[PDB]
């Protein structure tokens, strides 16, 4: 019933995405970033993270990285699935992404899962080891949903990232554009 409710939720989001994110215009595209960044900001506010990095990658993938605890990976009571999978298959961003990947650094282990339109492509796996903790989310917005544009605007991202860093003092928030490998731009914000 839990996994069935998962699937019904992804169907709902993709049927009326503007009810979830405001619009499917350029403003809704950028909203995807804000939803992921806000989760990392909560982790900083909780006392566990202090660095967030937003990267516009080739082909308008977005990568958000924080140094928090790592999304948990323990098997749940409710779903019988790893906690990170439950969290990400209930995420609006995941539903509205043609592809999304997570890497969790936790328990000295690197865990990976990938999804398409919110559907896990394989079970969460251990892919490597680590001496850090935190979370990496990489997504590509689904052009079937975002029919006007899937191209991010650096200055739109920059203006809100700067605002977030100013509002959440002590969090280092970095924006980087890698879409043109020949001219990479980066702004990094860290108040007080
Ligand atoms: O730490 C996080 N970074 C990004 N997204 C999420 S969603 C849930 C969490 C965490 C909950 C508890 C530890 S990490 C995070
Ligand atoms: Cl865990």
């Amino acid at each position: 019933a839990g996994q069935i409710q998962v699937l019904e939720g992804l169907e709902a989001v993709r049927k009326r995405p503007g009810m979830y994110i405001g619009s499917t215009s350029e403003r809704g595209l950028h909203h995807l970033v804000w939803e992921i960044v806000d989760n990392s900001i909560d982790e900083a506010l909780a006392g566990y993270a202090n660095q967030i990095e937003v990267v516009i990658e080739k082909d308008n993938w977005i990568k958000v990285t924080d140094n928090g605890r790592g999304i948990p990976v323990d098997i749940q009571e409710k779903m019988g699935r790893p906690a990170v999978e439950v969290i990400l298959t209930s995420s609006v961003v995941n539903a509205l992404s043609q592809d999304l990947e997570v890497y969790v650094h936790r328990n000295e282990t690197i865990y990976h899962q990938a999804y398409k339109k919110g559907v896990p492509q394989f079970d969460l796996k251990e892919v490597g080891t680590t001496d850090k903790t935190g979370t990496v989310i990489r997504f590509k917005a689904d052009g079937e949903i975002f029919t006007e544009t899937t191209v991010y605007n650096y200055e739109t991202l920059q203006q809100r990232i700067r605002e977030l860093a100013f509002l959440n003092k002590g969090i280092q928030i970095t924006l980087r554009d890698e879409r043109d490998e020949e001219n990479v731009r980066e702004d990094s914000y860290h108040y007080e």
